[PDB]
């Protein structure tokens, strides 16, 4: 909820999830897949009937014991009474806002979401009678000029997707709570890996991440959670359910093994990508570095007020708006920062945008930089060769 | 599409989706996990964004090769344009309707539906103002004055959840094509795997399977699948991609493997079900049987007809209504069958329900029988072993 | 057995290891956590007992599986390998000493005859050979040193059938205390029940037919009560063991291993009775077609055939007429291993063979063609067969 | 090496095996197959350079392995194993023959002492121990038929580190052909560059830290130039394999290798530093740490250290003190192996250590505890050895 870590949480990552009764004498939950689950007895079937939504061996699409190890490891982590899980992130974001809403209500969303939520919310919820609006990420407390007599969901995306702007989460939440203290406020926590941003200790509802990123860590298996708080948990578990949202017991399991080395993961990007954006911001070839740990990025104050740490993601802005000539130049002749979308694995990944193609991705708004944007993942490498590499890139384009 | 299996079909099973880009030299598919696919330069990258779609390596929520090779090979079995994929059976029915109704549209589902998709539209899609109207199954050419000027979807499910009653799909299809030739006609076609009705030749747009149950063919795997023709793929494809639909690239590795032992599985399944339904036929405990095989079934004569062969679920009726305690008695001490839910694997399993249990989820309708209603999934057990144990239940509640 | 689909729809499959699905948990580890010290003098005590101990001794998953093997084959234990070579080499090497001998049949597999002489030579243990139609004859064979005799019924590539009872009672005859072995991987373990002939250890490359689906390696030896606890601490301290999922993946392929069988039975049957009766096939080597070697064994002591078979070309084919032949088959895929779903197809040069056969000749001079006759439609695999020969007549 | 971490996070991955994904694909096969004659016979010939051939051989997703173990380690090629165990065992395997004799170090691991007592013993290959700092006085005991020389540094349980350049080089003036072989777990291959030391053979249990999870086994043996050949033929013989998903596990443990063995390094020696402090500790066994056998060793030597040690008690407990100890701490778990995230305790009896220490006699009387730290939090893995220390005092 503030600057410091708990002082247990690497022991909390390493131990999350792991009860005797889904590890069976291994260190790691086992790995159960089935669809039919058996019932001894009558007797027994109607004891898993009332318990299959509490972790009672009823149905593979209620869960197997590696689900239920993994759904106990999210609560843990992220404080919640619940976890759902869905096919990856997407599903996550659709599914649990899809959960909160009907026909006539408002959803009030960062205009700097995630690209598919958005398109979620223009191309499915609409045509379902569910309208949506938008907020810059920086608004805080004047959120509650925004919020209209049907605003039902209000979504957040802290730090921003591409630009990296972090919001003013309290001062959000209280103007929210001002006005419709009932609103379901949820978040999209993918960049601090539910555990850098402990966002339920905020007043929101519902944390939603991608763990396809963070949580697995090695670029191999998509998954999504939705963590909620007591207050949501039901309605979201019973809608989530009634359209079929589930992950695979094998991604479940390698969902938690993920969760093992989170922490010397993350540690390892925040060092390095916070190393690589100070070297940036003192390039004369670099307008602007967008990254949450950086003094003078958007938001900044209040990710050092509101996180312990950061991950590897960041953006920058380069001095100049790249010909497409220059643009292949660059991008294609990266020795260890690969071209790919997705991040949150051990290997550097690199993408550029023009300003024009973020500010058609924001929604009633324009951007404010006229310079190629490019976008890092920071994996594990050796910080001095991802910096080699970065020096040869503006070297072709200077 | 008609009473003769395909003199090639074994064959099919054999070799569908196994491609060399697939396989790579192995037998089987590679199976490549990933999130992030690695683009080598500006050009590929832009390549694969217009190939998407199409089977070019672009995003794992996309597919990569072993999702191509499943939806290689689902298409060419079920006659298709394209297969999407989700994480189970009840997630393909949800979002393959979602994907084709709007606020103000009307779907007509038959009433012997999967209760899951009842429970979808009852539940999910009138609160996003789709209206659900019902039919008997047998309704057949009279369901031309059910069809409503905003009705979109025509849901079929043939044989019938539970009772198993079998649809005349020719005559069905007939007469929502003279009224509304526009409508999407979708059918639940889990029993006949997809195979032993050729959903697409009769003129329905999309085949939806829980692939869960006999593509899987193990009791341990879940996935759904849905078949489009050209004209509803696009739709279908990108409205389920909207909604984060996807599976994990080892269940579909599992699904094509599944694949090649189908035939063999469900020549199995046929004789020792078929097998199963005349003796309980002829049982005096018994007092009618419900399989699509059996001579004097509900919509029988249309199973002959249309279908090239028979899986091993059905169900029966008791010559009475079991007390509590003749339950216990009769379900808790089967050596063989096992209660559970599901079906399609190796194993036999057994399930009860009561008359007003199953009226309760025939929308509109009563049942015509008051016995204990037994469903069965006939394994791959020896059939005399399996006689025995249903012989010994018998004797439990004579 | 009037009951053996119900036994592979049910081997190994408790409660402990299913833990309420329909399959075994899968369960990976190396550390196997002990709550107190009593627990671990316990799992100390059971380690080779089905107690959770280490992960080379199994988990769960690996328990599961060798229950059912020692149920489905009827021995006392089961040892897992990585793959069937390790079962044969290291099954063997569990029973020998140096000054020992070894009689092998000269249509073993190739890899465990290369086992007996490349290492067993080396580490002072002599391999000695014998016709597969040797029959009690084999007794002439045996030496006072003579501690293992290997069979292999079917035999690899060439497919003759041993008479098991006349070779087992002239061994026991003549030294009792022999251990007795057999590479059983052509009948699954469960075509030819070996340990009820008095083998005393049943071997196969369960990557074949057990698993199935030609996407995964494990070997099993399956030993009676007698030579158990010495195939298992001797195949421990060789680090033999295989992967969970392997292991999870074997008793799954078990649950289809019946219907998969009578169909590679009954498709592999009809294709040899039509190369039978081809002008272009000289012989026919498949032990259920009446004319092959050792078929009136494979009548009274199997109880069905699976569909790997070979048979013999009119004339040793060259180079170009073998690629003729062979690349152009849409069905038949060119292919080591077998046992899985699709048809495959290998040739052999007779001289090859007789390179593999110690202390024998050949009797043919023809292109040896061995099929694995997988799950498509015969009649489709018979359409391919034809167009093979007119591309060669 | 500077670049270490960018040689874990790229080794091994070509576009060959990667096929566009960040990671090896997944290619699980026995059967390989081939489009013609042509393509068989090019894989034929090069079935051990890494064209595909046969899944004994390995797949895609093998020779992606392979690739990153031989970059890593400096080797020309890596042979692997279905456990550490069997890497051990059949790499010495490889090398022998009945009148050879192997020199080990009295600190081996245990299974690798019972190979060479209870297999090698009986096929006629003698072996005689070593003390592990003999340094170059192991020249003395080399024998005109001692064919290989094992190593282990750090030495199990009790992580006496050897002077390796000082074996090597007096082995090289007595016995140059002589095979030199090194357990080299510990150091996970990268914390101590075996080859460039003149050691033949790199051997690692990648069960441990190559894994990094506790959730898999499989051995790796990396060899010279010189050794290759023999070691990949022999062990091939064996039948020694791993599965594709193991190597792919494998591969994915190598990318996060670095970042686990810093916070390992940090967390072990700060809670040895506590130890050789603590008043109920008699003596710490860490090779990082100042005044442990062969420390100098490790600190010229090493490029760091792993999370592996042990430390020993002022008493030989009896087994009433021992539950009261290990039972009751929260965060250690009782469990063989190592190498995992998870940390782990292990007790074992001054006498039983005098039982695995051939020819030699411990120099402590004390109850050996042997910790691996893992990923907690290190103030409370402190916090749970002080609430043990509490609960003996
Ligand atoms: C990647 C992304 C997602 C989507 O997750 P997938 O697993 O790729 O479907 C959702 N939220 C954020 C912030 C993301 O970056
Ligand atoms: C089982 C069932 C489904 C649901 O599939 P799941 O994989 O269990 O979600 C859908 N349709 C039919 C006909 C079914 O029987
Ligand atoms: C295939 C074969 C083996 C070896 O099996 P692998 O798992 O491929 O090593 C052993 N015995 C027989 C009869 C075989 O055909
Ligand atoms: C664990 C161990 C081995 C054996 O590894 P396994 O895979 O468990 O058989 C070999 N060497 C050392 C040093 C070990 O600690
Ligand atoms: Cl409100
Ligand atoms: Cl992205
Ligand atoms: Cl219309
Ligand atoms: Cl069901
Ligand atoms: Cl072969
Ligand atoms: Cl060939
Ligand atoms: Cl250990
Ligand atoms: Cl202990
Ligand atoms: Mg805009
Ligand atoms: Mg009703
Ligand atoms: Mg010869
Ligand atoms: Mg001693």
């Amino acid at each position: 909820h503030h600057h410091m870590a708990d002082k247990h949480l690497d022991t909390a990552l390493v131990n999350a999830g792991r009860r005797k009764k889904y590890t069976q004498g291994s260190v790691n939950s086992v790995i159960q897949r089935a669809s039919s689950l058996v019932f001894d007895t009558v007797e027994a079937k109607k004891h898993a009937t009332r318990n299959r939504a509490k972790g009672e061996l009823f149905y593979g699409r209620r869960g197997t014991l590696t689900h239920f190890s993994l759904q106990e490891a999210m609560c843990e982590l992220e404080g919640g009474a619940g976890c759902a899980l869905f096919p990856c992130g997407a599903a996550a974001v659709a599914n649990t806002i899809l959960a909160f809403v009907e026909q006539g209500d408002h959803v009030l969303m960062t205009n700097t979401a995630y690209e598919p939520s958005q398109d979620f919310c223009t191309k499915i919820l609409a045509k379902l009678g569910v309208t949506t609006g938008w907020f810059d990420p920086l608004i805080g407390a004047d959120i509650a000029n925004l919020i209209q007599p049907n605003t039902k969901v209000v979504f957040l995306e802290s730090p921003g997707s591409i630009t990296m702007e972090v919001h003013d989460v309290p001062a959000i939440v209280a103007a929210v709570r001002r006005v419709a203290p009932e609103a379901i406020i949820m978040i999209d926590n993918t960049w601090a890996a539910g555990v850098l941003f402990k966002a339920l200790d905020f007043g929101i509802d519902i944390s939603i991440q991608a763990a396809t990123k963070y949580l697995i860590g090695h670029s191999d298996g998509m998954i999504g959670t939705a963590v909620a708080n007591a207050r949501c948990w039901e309605q979201l578990c019973e809608n989530a359910y009634l359209m079929g949202q589930m992950i695979d017991a094998d991604t479940a399991y390698m969902t938690s093994r993920g969760l093992r080395t989170l922490g010397v993961r993350l540690r390892q990007h925040h060092e390095s990508s916070l190393r690589v954006a100070e070297w940036l911001a003192q390039h004369p070839q670099v307008a602007r570095v967008n990254h949450p740990a950086l003094p003078g990025s958007k938001g900044h104050e209040f990710w050092k007020r509101d996180f312990s740490g950061s991950s590897g993601l960041f953006s920058f802005v380069l001095n100049k708006r790249l010909t497409d000539a220059e643009l292949a130049a660059y991008l294609d002749n990266f020795s260890l920062f690969s071209m790919a979308y997705s991040w949150g694995g051990f290997e550097s990944l690199i993408l550029a945008n023009q300003p024009e193609h973020i500010a058609a991705i924001r929604p009633e708004a324009e951007v404010d930089f006229s310079g190629t944007l490019i976008r890092l993942h920071i994996g594990l490498e050796n910080v001095d060769d991802l910096l080699a590499d970065l020096a040869a890139g503006f070297a072709r384009i200077v």
